[PDB]
């Protein structure tokens, strides 16, 4: 009865929009597996934060269905998971499974790499718009947090808090994530 | 010209509470060296993520000084930090050079337990509140982030990115650090 989650970690990932987002789901109960992408060796991240994976991608791929695929940011962990035909076969399994699919700040150009949820409304960080836009595949939205049927998105390391209770909100509902968020003593 | 910070990491730390400060401050340019408590080896943080140190305490304490101490909470962390000789070491020297000292959540009973920056006003989490003020020792605010001398305190993971900023405006100025904020998408 327990949901479960994928995070898909790649070098350069940013460490913050990573961490919050397992934090965050840990603490709501679900079960999530940080798998790195080129195996199960430690991960440097954007600012060289260094991460060890549960597991790789390809052990964690066999272990599926996941009721989310979470793709962080960074630059150039964005480029990473773009080239990457294991996260392609990962996430148009998830879309046609009808499986909730996320991407926060520069995660979200993976889904364009990925041809991912053409017609979604989603959002970016500013600096990534051009790259999310090219050939008006999606409609862009400047909220905070943005959700269109199964794709929800946010736009930075900033957001995180926000992109991961929507998550927990999107699993297991909004009691829970309200459970979740007080200890948290965040703002609003 | 370097300023430069020393992120002590225990079993049991907040990753959340480590992580955005470490991110955030490298962001500004400043050297941060995450130092295991219990040597180099990987960490294991209370939300079961794992982080590979920059180095081990007994190894970054001979590199210093710091120009900030930056304790992470996180309940089984901060007891870990508070029964630790040479952390008792690392802060008592860096009170007598008065430089800033750092500490998230619950991260401030690390203080109460080695006799540091007594009648310094002080913020903890709530639940950590009782166990900070047991003596009086300090005055108790409810503030997201309080200084008080060279005392920099916060109060939980959704406070982590204003307590990282604060350490940058305390070390580099407030230009540097509304120059770092404004690509994270913070809401206020």
């Amino acid at each position: 009865a327990s949901k479960r989650a994928l995070v898909i970690l790649a070098k350069g990932a940013e460490e913050m929009e990573t961490v919050i987002p397992v934090d965050v789901m840990r603490r709501a109960g679900i079960k999530v597996t940080v798998a790195g992408l080129a195996g199960k060796d430690p991960v440097q991240c954007s600012r060289d934060v260094v991460i060890c994976p549960d597991a790789s991608l390809e052990d964690a791929k066999k272990e599926g269905p996941y009721d989310v695929v979470v793709l962080p940011g960074g630059n150039l962990g964005a480029q990473n998971l773009s080239e990457s035909a294991a996260v392609k076969e990962i996430l148009k399994e998830q879309e046609n499974r009808k499986g909730l699919i996320a991407a926060i700040c520069a995660g979200p150009t993976a889904l364009l790499a990925h041809e991912i949820g053409f017609g979604s409304k989603v959002t970016t960080h500013p600096l990534a718009k051009d790259k999310m836009m090219n050939g008006g595949h999606y409609t862009y939205s400047e909220n905070r947090v943005e959700k269109d049927g199964l794709i929800l998105t946010s736009r930075g390391p900033g957001t995180s808090f926000e992109f991961a209770l929507a998550i927990v909100e999107a699993l297991n509902g909004k009691e829970v994530a309200a459970q979740v968020k007080a200890p948290l003593v965040l703002k609003d």
